[PDB]
């Protein structure tokens, strides 16, 4: 079946045979509401072409006529078969044939909004996916020196506290390492700096949820056009002499024409609306995600030495490459060693409390 | 066939290529019952779904007419399919056209189940398997250092009782082990008291079972108000000449439609009311399961170090995140290395007769 | 299925049963955006054959007759089956027995501009592959030599610099390092010279490209002569007694004969129209990327030893090897060690501040 | 399909169930127009002969009959039946009953060719193939030993230039190298020149392409000789009462039956045509390939020591076994290591001004 | 398919589930010849049994039946199934009831061709794979001792030769070698004398050959006996009224019943003995094989001195298990290590210029 090719071809990752290496194994390039969106988005008029050619229906025929009983066997299927490629309503009332077209064009319609919709994956694939990946595997291999070299080399200070009293080494002796050069990383101020004030990622992201929302439109405007026009129409007067069956003896207006299948279209064009409908506040949730900054963990992204640089730029316009990137990382941050101690410091979310709460906490997260 | 589509589309793991790492293998994160119910609950549509179009039915037509002998093949073709899309009982008692749309609506209303069902399941595994996830190994990390922490740092305590009084050691020494520093450990007295005072993952047990539960009772409800009324119909009676066929001579009323599947129909309808009623008690067993603590096993729980800190948080509302998180343990403690010692101490179940059990019981359980 | 086979056969690698090493893994020989144009100019009709032949019409026949109530059901099947072969208006209006051969040979021709379609590909695969494959494998291996010659024997710099005053050393100490003998590469000058004064993969190129052009003009002109004709034809009558049947008593001009898949026909003859027209500007524009010259990222390539040579070549006629070189290997470049160096000097984009920018970004660029 | 188990048996290899070793990975044992010779030649006729039996045409009927009403379904299936297969034009013009064979016997004769085809395939698999295997595999060994004994022991010849005259000792040190035990091969020169006066891979070479040629040549007599007669004849006048029959009472000539797939007929005659006068100069080719020696890079083959013996040998008649070694030695040397300094070395391409162009290029060549 | 069934249970190997290890891997035990012709005589019946009900003929009836119109279609099956079943013609010329029982035997005879010709390889796979594959490896292990004693044992002779007048010594010392006791195997003399008087695996050759031609002579028997008498007869007249039928009023002698699939009949009883003809030289050359002593190496046989036992066994009758030893042993002595020095000792082929051949060959064969 062709759902069945396009089941693989499609609704899944299509670059090279997998098995490769780390291109695709340990990072997560997709987010989980929108894998959720391209799949019930880009599946579901795959399923509803599949449901017209399934089992539910056995083939039969789309149409059927009532001709005279003179007519024979291959004369009614004639004037049977010239009425689906002929789909006009010669009405009474001038001479207004309306074309019943959708009925026709219903499994291409599906499948051209099938294919439209794969259009913003190609997209996000072929013009962000290889700079985003850059970038988060570059931050994630500077941000994982920050385990090494935020207690392993600060547990120094823990011999220095102490020795004296500790509330008051507590408070006065961190300006020393806040200045040391190893302390504070070289790159990512300037990195992050860069990315900043750059908009790349920004832009395709935005034009990936706008192209989807676009086509949503354009598919109610379909419906809500050629559609439900035709919708409790389910018989129609054809006229099969109309050329040279012109000069013969047989009914000229062959009447009650027949949709055999107007169910099938009547819920396919329902479930193509609620479907999407469903779809519609799921989009601008997603640009939303963007355009709000997100300070839910500053209290604990702060103090770790890394991460200050990420928290102290959190000020300017929120559609910035640095969102994106922040929106990318915090799902990809817990790959494999990150797990451990960063989802640990989630007891700090009520600076006087917190001086001394690292008292027991911070040393005792140690490996061995 | 559709079915096996969704055979491996739904019903299993949908996430990688499998074969990854330690993501999914060791480690259960769906319940024996909850998997039974969640098979048994998505399957079960699904498998009357493909029933209904299988080989016990070698397709046919699923109406049959009465036309008269003057009808042609394809002029009795044409009024026994204008009637499946026409289901109207046209009774003679006014004239009460009732619709028999259930009878073509139950694939529909079939798949559309097996799709409600698969919702509760798409929240669980996106909504609370990563943080559950995540906590669960933290913890088991954590609990795995209770081994070369109990009795090879503890058998210096042999050393100290073996010398003096066994009994009278026995009661009094144990104060200095309690009181040491690396005997209790650091971090679960805390991540323990947060997570006791967070209902995260309580609330998303109780709506992936309630879920369950109300599409249990919108099933009930469609099965005894559009299905128990067409029950044991099998006749009626509809109108061609209801349109463009209204000036001419043939069968005014065409009685005597029959419902060639009707059988089937029935048959779905009781073995869908049946297999749910089996299922209503599991649900709500499932939700004591959280509701009410378990202190069946606690005697030999508090007698290991690592895990009194479990045993003591036994108090309070039982509705917190540390419920789920034992539930989840209890069936995961047992993975490789806590298969071989925990699995043992089962013999303590009747603090007198407890303080000398453990005169031969601990020592002997050492790994060489 | 034939386009079951041809998904395989074509539209894919045919080299090897694949998992041999490193002739293939790694390395990208196929631009992203040739790939995309030539998996969407060889599977569209494909895909258009396939909906041809697909569920969407379950068969049936392309071609109805309207014969006489006397002749039987084989003298019917005799007089349809013969027109599907003679497919010839006689029309009254001399005697011009216009033909209506494109509605048969539609699946031959989709599936000759198919086999068509994929010259060029194999063009590259046999004409162009190994030579560049060799190039890019050769100078790759030569430009992973820039990274412990470009800091790690150039770190001794920094302990000129930092002894004086550095800004001095900044512009008086590089002509040493300049003339010295290991810093400049001795076989790329020559090489790349080699390959500026031969122009062997731009014509393969240009070839590739132009046949995907020639072969859309083709199809062009035959749509555009052949097809547009008969495009609203629908209906035309046929003559049996044009042979042994003259002497007989039937139907002279069977009147009447119906193509059935003329919907169909349309339908394909647009979409392969707005297909190709959606290609037209995509090859110019693959042709434009080899004919300018890029100057883009120039800044950061000429800083780096090895790259100097690269952008110091970048005069005279665009049109050589060297472009094709640096084409595929900017799209290349970043296989797994340049992912973490070259991907972060981005910050310069705007040599007095350029003199000072490397103060601190260039040693903190260090592996360990 | 038939087609389908044929896809797999011939057209690809047929030895082992690989992943064995390097007795086929690694190694080209045919040259790529070769193999693209074979595959387009044995396929072809397999590909027509599955459009033949193809989706195109649905089945049905390879020939139709106008038998006359009286006849019964049966009766008409008998007489339409038995002239499949007694396809005789009873013609008035004595008694001339041409016959209409070919088409009957075209999947006979595709198959006939696709088998045919195949020969020269396991001519050259079974006579050919493991001499020149062993052939190539010893030479590619020995001539591995050209590296390591071409530079490493002759980087001391750099010592000596260096310390006198440079210039001077490029033409007066030579001499010593050259009359060195192990710098010329002592192997090589032996098995070169007992490969040259032995003709065996030439022969089976030339069979193989002449064996093609031949079948070529049949194929076109076939096709001007059985068809080009029934080319556009599509009806013929049968007669059933040529036996058993004679002694009734109906249609004694019943006369025009028709030929239902003459079309596929037609198309078949003339793709078998174009696609083998296609393939009618590429064998020519590969036979002139042989007969021609080649010196166009001669030059820099000469320089290197090992490569000295096989340029020398370039005199005399060019049918010699050396001829066959060397073509799938060209196609074949560059495996894994001769990929990196053999395909540098093609700046030579203009001894004089080729004394001093070493200088700098075949010591910067090294490995490390 | 049952013949996509036999495709994989037969012409194929069909021991283990494969990747064992070294039992099949590495070793040959069947001739080329005589694997082609084992596939060729094996899958050739099965291939015409495939073509009988392949696509060529869409199923159909293999009868046809002239009834009179009198007939319903019931009694019209009934009379033309009842003669597929009953073929006899009843002949007017007493009463020679011919039966055409071949055309209904056709597919039983294939089949049962099929399984006779598997019989011979079963035989060899059973009586004689196990004893010929411990003979050939163990040989070959104990050749495989050829090269660390023929030369690195050995080159100590050059160093006696090039002190002494070479010359000289190539022709006065060689006696003190030949009567060393390691020089001369001490097994092979016996194991090769015991092989050379038992007859045991020669006796299994000729039955394997000989009961392929005694099968090709039965073959041919049945198709110059039962065939080639029914192969131009395409009508027979029947007789219903045989039976219970006889007191009825209908034609008595059902005339003219026709055989619609005696075409490929007619093409199968020639195509089985065109590829059998082929076939029939073919084995009697395997049988000469055996039967002719070969001396064409000898000369380089000799010469090595584990392979001088091998060449001294060279005379008496032909037919011995050593004969089998050896052309199993041509065929697979070159595995993997022989590959590299055997195959180049061919120079020797025209003992006065052989004593000083090895003047420079012998040592410069070594392996670093």
């Amino acid at each position: 079946s062709l759902a069945h090719t396009a089941a693989e071809y499609m609704l899944s990752d299509a670059l090279l045979p997998d098995r490769r290496g780390p291109r695709l194994k340990g990072l997560r390039l997709e987010l989980p509401l929108d894998r959720i969106v391209k799949f019930v988005a880009v599946g579901s008029p795959l399923l509803l072409m599949s449901l017209a050619f399934a089992q539910e229906f056995s083939s039969g025929s789309p149409i059927s006529c009532f001709s005279p009983s003179n007519f024979s066997i291959r004369q009614a299927a004639y004037v049977d078969s010239s009425c689906w490629d002929s789909l006009l309503h010669h009405k009474q009332d001038q001479d207004k044939m309306k074309s019943l077209w959708p009925h026709k064009a219903l499994p291409y319609s599906l499948l051209a909004l099938a294919l439209l919709m794969y259009l913003p994956v190609l997209l996000w694939q072929y013009a962000a996916v290889p700079a985003l990946s850059s970038d988060l595997l570059f931050i994630i291999s500077e941000l994982d020196k920050s385990y090494n070299r935020s207690i392993r080399l600060v547990q120094h200070m823990l011999k220095i506290r102490q020795k004296s009293s500790d509330p008051y080494v507590f408070w006065n002796e961190l300006e020393k390492a806040r200045k040391e050069r190893y302390f504070e990383f070289p790159l990512l101020e300037r990195y992050l700096a860069c990315k900043q004030r750059s908009h790349s990622l920004v832009a395709t992201y935005l034009l990936r949820n706008s192209l989807l929302l676009i086509f949503t439109s354009a598919t109610y405007l379909y419906l809500g056009h050629f559609h439900l026009d035709v919708f409790f129409q389910e018989e129609f007067s054809c006229s099969i002499k109309t050329g040279l069956l012109s000069d013969e003896t047989h009914v000229p207006n062959l009447i009650t024409c027949r949709l055999t299948s107007l169910s099938i279209f009547q819920i396919v064009s329902l479930s193509s609306v609620a479907i999407y409908t469903i779809l519609v506040p799921v989009i601008i949730y997603n640009l939303t995600r963007l355009c709000r900054w997100d300070k839910r963990l500053l209290s604990v992204y702060e103090m770790l030495p890394a991460f200050d640089l990420l928290s102290r730029k959190m000020l300017g316009c929120p559609i910035n490459d640095l969102n994106v990137i922040l929106l990318f990382l915090r799902a990809n941050i817990s790959e494999l060693i990150s797990f451990s101690w960063l989802s640990v410091l989630c007891v700090l979310k009520d600076h006087n409390i917190d001086t001394v709460v690292d008292f027991m906490t911070l040393l005792a997260g140690l490996e061995p």
